[PDB]
C-alpha cells in the first residue's frame, strides 16, 4: 500500500478528506476500525458529510450493528458508495446510509440474504441458538424494510436464498437511490 | 476374540441367544443387532433372548431401529446392564420385557436429553432445532411410559447428565431388579 | 458379525436364504452392486415369492440409487420394503419404491425427503451444465415420487424444498409407506 | 459382501451364470479382474451369452481398452447392461457390447466426454504428452463412430464438454440397441 | 489501522485515547486486559476527575483477565461509562454492568448475552474436584457482584445464566446491567 | 497368534482366560463372555484369569467384576508382569485364597483420572460423578483387603507401586506363586 | 522493494503499478490511488501499468467503474502479461491509450467459479456466473468493437494473444515501439 | 508367513518358541501362553526358546522370566541375530547349562530408560520407581551370571555391546553354538 | 540488510541488483527502478546485476521489454549464475556491455510449465508453451548471433557454460578481469 507525502498511507489520506473504505469482510477487528473512524470523523466535523465505500463479502451481523448503530447515532450524513460488491452485512450497511445518499456504481452487485450459524449441544441449547438467530432475523428485516420502503413479508421472501441485484435492479428495490452515472 | 470348537466367542453365545452389545450404538451396531434379533426369533418364537447392554450411547435412528425391533418380535428380550448403560444404552435397557430389565450392582446407569448439530441458514437451523425437539418428547414419553414417571419428571431428570446407580434406576422404573450373585 | 452353523454363514448371509436383504448403510456404487447382486440372485432363485428389503440408511448416490430402483421394478418377485431406525434422502425414494401394498415402516422409523445436493467447480459453462444436470435429476425424482404417492408433483417440489422429517405415520398418510408395523 | 452355500461371495455366485458385475471406476485392478473372468467364462463355454453389467463413473484409457480388446476377442457375444450410470470410459465398454445386445434401464444415465490427463514438464515433454491424449480421441472417436454409426466429427463435438443422455437418448445416440422396460 | 497525523502521527486507537475513549473490541484475554488496564490507569493520571468512555464489542474471554479490567474499573478516581455496541458477551456483558451507575449504555440494535462461566479440567479425582470447586467458587463471586450491579437478586441471577440468554438493549435495562438505550 | 485353535482359544479349553492388554469396553465384553461360555461349560470348576494389563476403563472394569462375582465357579486371579490400576481391582476381586502374583510381577495401586469441559454446572456433575465412583471403588477394595476406606484413600492418593510381597501384605493378593 | 518506496515514488508522477492477482485488496488500493490522483489535479492522464494473471471479477469492476468515473484520462500499459480480469482492465483504459509492449502477452477466457449445496442454490450460483458473463461479455464488445457473440465463442476456453493480435482484437490501440 | 499349520506353529508342535521382536505385552501374552501349553503337554521335556529381539517393556519381560522359571520344564534360550536390554535378560534366563548364542549373535547389556512428566512429587515417584527396577534387575542378572552387583551396576552404566564370546565368559551364556 | 537501505544506496548510483527468482513481484519492482532511473537521466547508462535461477517467463518479458523500451544503456553483469531466464536477461543487456565475472555461471534450457484438464486443454496449454518456446528462440537467436536451430539444439537439456564459453556463444560481450 502506497505512501503520499504532505507521510500517510493512501488509506489514512482519503481519511483526511472524510472517506472511509470498508473493503474486506466485516469482523469485529474490522467494525471496531470503521467505528473509529466514525466518531473521529464526527469529533472533527459534526456537520459536514461522511462517505462510506463499501466492497465487502459481508461478515458477522453483530459487528455490522456496531456499524450500523454507529451511522445512525452520530450527526454527519454518512453517504454510502458500494463498488464491486456488497453482499449479505455489505448491502445492509449500504442501505443504511443517510437517504437520498446512498449509491452504487453501475457494474456494482448487490446481494441480499437471510442470516447463516451453527449450534452445536444439547436440544435445550440447540433451541435457544435457533430462536435468537430467527430474532436476529426478524430485527435484520424490519431494519430493512423501514430502510427500503418494502414489506417485511416481501424481505422475507425475496431473501430465503441468494439474491443478486445490479445497481439498477438495487435502486428499484430501494437498497440505494442513485445510480452513480460518471463524471 | 478367542474362538471355541464344538466359533468365536461371541457367535457361541448367540447359539444359547445371547447377544452382547458392547460398544457405542451407531448404524452399523444396529445393523448387526436387529439381524440378530431376527434370526433369533426365527430359530425359537418363544424362548427368551438375553440381551446384555454395556454401552456410552450413540445415533438415536439407530437406537430405534434396535428397540422397534425388541416390540416387534415375539420372543420377550431380557435386558442386563453391566459396567455402563448410558444415553441411548440406558433406553434399550429400560426398553427390555417387564420384569425381566436387570443391572448388574455396580452397572452404571445414566440419562440426558439428545445432542446434535445444526449448520446453515437460519431457515435450516430452525428445521434441525425442531426435528430435535420433536425428537426428545418421543423419546421422554416413551420414557416415561417405561418406567412409570411423568414426562414433567423425565424432562426435569434429563435436562442434563443424571447418573444413577443400579438401585436408583430400579427405583426410578428403568429395570425391574438388581442382580444378585448366584 | 457373528457367525451361524446350520455351512458356516455370517449373519447377513443366513438371513439372505430367507430372501431378505439388509441396505443399512449409505449409497454408493459398491453398496448399490451388493444389492443388485443380491436382488438378482434372488430372482433366479425364485421368481414368484416375495423379497424384503430392509432400509436404514441416510441416503447417498442418486445413480447408485437408481441401479437399485430400476432393478426392483425390473425383477418379477415383488420387493417388500421395510424402514427400520430412518429412511433419508435416496433412502425414502427406495422405500417409496417397494411394491404397493408392501411398503412398511416401524412405528419410531423416521422418514426424510429432500431435494439433491451437489457440486460443480469450474468455468461458467462447466457449472451450467452441472446445474443442468442436477435440476433435470431432481425433475425425474419428482416424477417418480409423485407417480409412488399420488402426490402432484407441483406438492413433492414444495415439501422437497427443505429437509422434511415425517414420523412413520406421516409417510404413510403422504403415500410414502402402505402401512405402519404396530406391534 | 454376503455369502452362497450351494460357498461363493455374491459375485462369484453370479459369475457361474456367466454375469458379470462392474460397479467401480475402471483401473488396472478392475480390468484385470474383468479380462480374467471374460477368459474364464469362454473357457467354461464358449457359444454361451456372457451378461456385463455396468454401473461405473469411469476411468483409465488403457484399462477400459483392456476389457474392450476381450471382449471383441472372445468367442460368445457379450451383452451390456447399464444400471445406474455409465460414465465416460463406463459409457465406451457399453457400446461395445454385441450388438443388438446393448441395453439400460429406464432410469440409468450415459454420459460421454472427452479424455482428461495432465502433463508437466518440458515443453518437448508437454508436446509428447498433449500429442499422445490427442491420439487417444481420435482412436475413441473412431472406435465409437464404428459402434453407434455417428460420424466422428459429431462424436467430436458432442464429447467437447460432459454430455448426459437419458437412456431413451443413449439408444437414439446408438449407444446401446434397447432401453429394457419392466413388466410391472 | 489508519493514521492521523496533528508532526505527531497516532493510530486511529491513540488518537480516540486522547479524547479519554477506550475501544475495548474483541476476545478479553491476559493482552487485551493488560492493555486496557494500562489506557485506565494512564487516563487517571492524565486527568482523575474526567469520565472515561469504554466502549464494549466482545464476546467475552478469559474470567482473571477480566477481573484485571473490572477491578481497575473501581480502583481509578473517574467514572468510566459503558457503551455497548454490536455485542457484549459472557465477560463483556459483566464489564458493561460495572461502568459508573447512571453512565452505562448500550446502542439500539446492540445486543448483550449473560451465562455461567464455562471451563475444562484433565487428570486425577482430586484434580478435577479442585478445579470444579474453583469454577463453582468463581461463578458465585461473579453472580454476587452482578447482583450488586442490577439489583437482582443472586437466585435470579444463578438460574437466568444456567443457560445462554440473549438480551436486547431495551431488556437489559429492565434488567438493570444498563440505565439507558442510547437512542440517535 | 500361533495355531494348535488359535493359543489362547486352546488355553481357554482348559478355563484359562488370558487378560492381556488395556482394559476397554470391547476387552471387557470378551472376558465377560469367556467367563459366561465358562460357567456354562462347567459351573463348579475353577476358572484362571492372568493380569498383566495396565489397566483402563472403569466401568469396563466392573462388568468383570460383576461377572466374576455373580457366576458360581472361583475364578483365580494370576498376576504375571503388571497389574495396575484396574488392573489390580481386578486381580483383587478373585476368589479369596486363590489370588496370586509370580514373585517379580508388580502391582500398582492408584486414584481414578478422566476429564470434565463444559458449563460450570457440567463440570460440578462430572466431579461429583468421579468422585463417587473413587468412594465405590474404595469401599469395594476395603471389603476385599481388610484395609480401611481411609487408608486406601490415602495410598491411592498418587501412584502407588507394590511388589508381590507387598501386595501379599496389602491384602491385594493371597500368596506369592513360588517355582 | 528500494527507497518514499519505490512505487510511491512513481505514485507522485500519477503512474500507478498493477502487478499482482486482483483481489479485493489489490482493488481498495488502486481505487484509492485513482480516487487520490483525481483530487491531486482533475485534468492529468494517470498511467495504469497491468502485470497480472486475472482474479476476482467483483474486485475487478471496482476498479473498472472506478476508471470509467473519474475525469482524468487513464491509460493503461500491458507489460508481461494481461490475463482474464488483467486483460478486462487493459481494455478499459481510455481509448486511444492502451498499449503492450512488444512481447506482452494478453490472455481473455470466461470466468470461473463454484457452486455447492442443494439443486436450487446451484441452479442460483449457475444463474449468477451465467449472467456475470453475459455482462462482461456486453462490456467487452462496447470497449474492443467485436460483437458479443464472437467475444462468447472466444472466450470459450483460454485464448492466449499476441501484442500485435490484441491491436487486431481491438483491447488495445497500438503496440509500444522503443523511444 | 508360509503355510494346516503356519510355521510358527508347526515349530511349536516340537517345543520350540520364536522370540523375533520387542518384547511388549501383546508379545508377552503370547510368549506366556505357549510356554503354559507346552508345559501342560509334557511337564518333563524341554522346550527352545529362540531370542533375537532388540528388548521393550521389563514388566512384559518379567512375565515370560517369572513363567519360565515358574514350569517345570527346562526352557533352553538360544540367542540368534541380536538378544539386546530386556532381549538379553531373558536369554540369561535359560535353563543353566543350556544357554546358548550363535558365533555372530550380539548381546548388549545396560540400565532402563523411561519417561516421567508432571509435578516434582510425581517425578520423584517415577524415579523412585526406575530405580528400585535397576536394583531388581541388577540383583537377578547378578545371581544369573555370577557377577557381583556393583560390577553389573558399573558394566551397565552406558549401552554395553558384547560378542557371544564375551558374553560367555560374562556368564550370560553357558557356551557358544559352533557350527 | 543494513541501513538508506544498502540497496537504495546503489539504486542511487544506477546500480539494480536481480539477486533471486524472476516473479511477478521482482518484476514489477525491476521495472519501477528502470523507469524511475530513465526518468531521473534519460542519458546515463544504467547497471543490473543478474545473480537468478530464472523464472515466471511473462515476469522476464516485463523486465525485459523495459530494457528495450528505455532510451538509457542499460548494461548487465552477470555474478554467481544466471540460469534459465536470468541467462536470457544477461543477454539482453546493450550489446558491448553485457559481461560476466570469471567464475559466474550461464545456464540455458527450454521453457517447462503443466497442463492439466481435457484433452483440448492440455491441446491449447501445448501450442502456448511451443510458442514460447518459438519467441524465445527467435530473440534469444537476434541477440546471440546464433542460428534458431542451434539455439533449439542447445536447450534441448540442461545446458551449463563458463563465463568464457557465455561469450563464445554470444551470450556475454566480455568476462570481467579484475
Ligand atoms: B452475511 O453472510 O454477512 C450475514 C448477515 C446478513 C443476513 C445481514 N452474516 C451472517 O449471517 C453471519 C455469518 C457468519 C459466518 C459470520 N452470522 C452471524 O453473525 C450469526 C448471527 C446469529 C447466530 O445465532 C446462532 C449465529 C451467527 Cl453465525
Ligand atoms: B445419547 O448420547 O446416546 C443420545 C440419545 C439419548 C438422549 C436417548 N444420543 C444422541 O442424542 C445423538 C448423539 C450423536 C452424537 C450421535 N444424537 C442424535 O442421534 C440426533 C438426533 C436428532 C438430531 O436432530 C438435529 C441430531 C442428532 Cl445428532
Ligand atoms: B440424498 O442425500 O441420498 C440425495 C438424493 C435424494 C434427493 C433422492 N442424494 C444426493 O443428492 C447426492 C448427494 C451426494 C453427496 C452423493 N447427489 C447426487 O447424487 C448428484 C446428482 C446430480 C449431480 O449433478 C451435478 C450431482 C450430485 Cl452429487
Ligand atoms: B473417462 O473419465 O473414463 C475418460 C475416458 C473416456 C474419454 C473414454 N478417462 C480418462 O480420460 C482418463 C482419466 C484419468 C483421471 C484416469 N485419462 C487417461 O486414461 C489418459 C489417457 C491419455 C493420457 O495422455 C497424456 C493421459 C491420461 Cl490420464
Ligand atoms: B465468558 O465466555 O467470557 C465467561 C465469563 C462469564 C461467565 C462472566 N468466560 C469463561 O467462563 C472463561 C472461558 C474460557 C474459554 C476463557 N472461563 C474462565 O475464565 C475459567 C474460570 C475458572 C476455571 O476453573 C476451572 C476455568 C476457566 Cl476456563
Ligand atoms: B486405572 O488408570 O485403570 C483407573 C481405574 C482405577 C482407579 C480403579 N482408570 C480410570 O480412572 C479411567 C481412566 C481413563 C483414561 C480410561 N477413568 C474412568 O474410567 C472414568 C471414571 C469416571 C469419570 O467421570 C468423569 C471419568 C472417567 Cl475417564
Ligand atoms: B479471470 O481468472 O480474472 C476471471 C475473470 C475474467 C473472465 C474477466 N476471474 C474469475 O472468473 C474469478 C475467478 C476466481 C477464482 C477468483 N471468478 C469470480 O470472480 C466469480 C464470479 C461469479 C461467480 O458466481 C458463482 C463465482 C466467481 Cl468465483
Ligand atoms: B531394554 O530397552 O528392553 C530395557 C530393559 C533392560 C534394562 C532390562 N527396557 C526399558 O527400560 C523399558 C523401555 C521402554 C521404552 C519400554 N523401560 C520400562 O519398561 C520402564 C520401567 C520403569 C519405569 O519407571 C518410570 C519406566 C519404564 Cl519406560
Ligand atoms: B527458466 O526456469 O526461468 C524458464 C525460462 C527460460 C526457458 C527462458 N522458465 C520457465 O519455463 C517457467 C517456469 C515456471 C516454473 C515459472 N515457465 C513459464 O513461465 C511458462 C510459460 C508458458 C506456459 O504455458 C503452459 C507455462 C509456463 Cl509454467
Amino acid at each position: 500500500i502506497p505512501t503520499v507525502i504532505e507521510a500517510y498511507d493512501i488509506y489514512s489520506r482519503l481519511l483526511k478528506d472524510r472517506i472511509i473504505m470498508l473493503g474486506s469482510q466485516i469482523d469485529d477487528n474490522v467494525a471496531n476500525s470503521i467505528v473509529s473512524q466514525l466518531l473521529f470523523l464526527q469529533a472533527q466535523d459534526s456537520e459536514k458529510d461522511i462517505y462510506l465505500y463499501i466492497n465487502s463479502p459481508g461478515g458477522s451481523v453483530t459487528a455490522g450493528f456496531a456499524i450500523y448503530d454507529t451511522i445512525q447515532h452520530i450527526k454527519p450524513d454518512v453517504q454510502t458508495i458500494c463498488i464491486g460488491m456488497a453482499a449479505s452485512m455489505g448491502s445492509f450497511l449500504l442501505a443504511a446510509g443517510a437517504k437520498g445518499k446512498r449509491f452504487a456504481l453501475p457494474n456494482a452487485e448487490v446481494m441480499i440474504h437471510q442470516p447463516l450459524g451453527g449450534a452445536q449441544g444439547q436440544a435445550t441449547e440447540i433451541e435457544i441458538a435457533a430462536n435468537h438467530i430467527l430474532k436476529t432475523r426478524e430485527k435484520l428485516n424490519r431494519i430493512l424494510s423501514e430502510r427500503t420502503g418494502q414489506s417485511i413479508e416481501k424481505i422475507q421472501k425475496d431473501t430465503d436464498r441468494d439474491n443478486f441485484l445490479t445497481a439498477e435492479e438495487a435502486k428499484e428495490y430501494g437498497l440505494i437511490d442513485e445510480v452513480m452515472v460518471p463524471e
